[PDB]
């Protein structure tokens, strides 16, 4: 842009770049994203008037010259390297659950406005200095699969809110034992991770699962692994939300909604991070 002062780059997505900047003239600082159709400038507009406390507000929408910039408000720092500068001594339960609470809220905001992230993972999971996390990024209707849900892997056309919260599970779990879930470097190899961990999908826990796009009856039978062994240190309370974050039948995962009313959230509380910015 012209009006703004790149203070420098922050990240990148597949679709375009973010840097951090000034407003020349009213001297916010804001994350402005750089990209490089009436579905989309339509989509983008509702996703302007979406505004939640746990959902990165867009605050403005720039077309210019062969140019798509999108300004949002600016946060400190993401999820994945609060978890890494976390990773010696780990987060703390009671912040993994209130990040996990607060994103579920924002999820089940959007859900309930018919809106989809599509790709949640910690770097796109923006925290700040008082305690909030709040979702960035939102896709829209070298990349990582690590939280890809099944029915995605497997080729459906058709993505349902499920998606999310196979996603929001995955970095759950990640928090939780400091070692991402599923990391895939391939499809096949993130769908077959998943396969090694949770057992290979069938008619009985996932109807419909052999006729998928992209299913094969070559697929290897993996038996389902204990889950006690898969989050240990997760009492019981948040492995039984995790495994049903992590169903495979995008109809039995459960919603955003349900899981905030899931026991596991009954003593939740809002503590600080310490952030080192
Ligand atoms: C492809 O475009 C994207 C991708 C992901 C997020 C956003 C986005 O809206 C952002 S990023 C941000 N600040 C920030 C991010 C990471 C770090 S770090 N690495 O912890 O030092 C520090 C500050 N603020 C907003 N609002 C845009």
């Amino acid at each position: 842009m012209e009006n703004f002062q790149k203070v420098e780059k922050i990240g990148e997505g597949t679709y375009g770049v973010v840097y951090k900047a000034r407003n020349k003239l009213t001297g916010e600082v804001v994350a402005l994203k750089k990209i490089r159709p009436s579905t989309a400038i339509r989509e983008i507009s509702l996703l302007k008037e979406l505004n939640h406390p746990n959902i990165v507000k867009l605050l403005d929408v720039i077309h210019t010259e062969n140019k798509l910039y999108l300004v949002f408000e600016f946060l400190h720092q993401d999820l994945k390297k609060f978890m890494d500068a976390s990773a010696l001594t780990g987060i703390p339960l009671p912040l993994i659950k209130s990040y996990l609470f607060q994103l579920l809220q924002g999820l089940a905001f959007c859900h309930s406005h018919r809106v989809l992230h599509r790709d949640l993972k910690p770097q796109n999971l923006l925290i700040n200095t008082e305690g909030a996390i709040k979702l960035a990024d939102f896709g829209l209707a070298v990349v990582t699969l690590w939280y890809r849900a099944p029915e995605i892997l497997l080729g459906c056309k058709y993505y349902s809110t499920a998606v999310d919260i196979w996603s929001l599970g995955c970095i759950f779990a990640e928090m939780v034992t400091r070692r991402a879930l599923f990391p895939g470097d391939s499809e096949i190899d993130q769908l077959f991770r998943i396969f090694r961990t949770l057992g290979t999908p069938d008619e009985v826990v996932w109807p419909g699962v052999t006729s998928m796009p992209d299913y094969k009856p070559s697929f290897p039978k993996w038996a389902r692994q204990d889950f006690s062994k898969v989050v240990p240190p997760l009492d019981e309370d948040g492995r039984s939300l995790l495994s049903q974050m992590l169903h495979y039948d995008p109809n039995k995962r459960i919603s955003a909604k349900a899981a905030l009313a899931h026991p596991f959230f009954q003593d939740v509380t809002k503590p600080v991070p310490h952030l080192r910015l």
